[PDB]
C-alpha cells in the first residue's frame, strides 16, 4: 500500500501518500505537522525517514519534505511550492530546481 500511519501517541490516524500536500516540522510544536487536503494533523516523526519512504516525497527546505504529485506549481524566484490545496511552503536555493 501507499498508507503511511502518522502517530500521534495513544492513537494514529492512516492516511494515503496522496493525501499529504507536504510535511512541516515546526518551532510552535514538538511534533510533525501533515498538511492534508482540508485539514492539518500533527503526529511523531522525523523529516529525514519521511523523505525515505518514497521518491514522491522530498526535502526543498530544513522544515518541509513536499510530496511532489501534490505540487501544483512553483516560483523558482521566490522560492515557493504552491499546492493543490492551494497551500505554499518553501524551498532553499539548492532545492528549489531539484523538486
Amino acid at each position: 500500500v501507499e498508507t503511511i500511519e502518522l502517530k500521534r501517541g495513544s492513537n494514529s490516524v492512516y492516511v494515503q501518500y496522496d493525501d499529504i500536500m507536504f510535511f512541516e516540522s515546526s518551532t510552535k510544536s514538538h511534533r510533525l505537522i501533515a498538511h492534508l487536503d482540508n485539514r492539518q494533523i500533527e503526529f511523531y516523526g522525523n523529516l529525514k525517514e519521511l523523505s525515505q519512504l518514497d521518491d514522491r516525497f522530498f526535502r526543498c527546505h530544513n522544515s518541509f519534505v513536499v510530496n511532489r504529485h501534490n505540487i501544483e506549481s512553483i516560483d523558482s524566484k521566490e522560492r515557493i511550492v504552491y499546492f493543490k490545496n492551494k497551500e505554499h511552503c518553501y524551498a532553499s536555493v539548492r532545492n528549489v530546481k531539484k523538486i
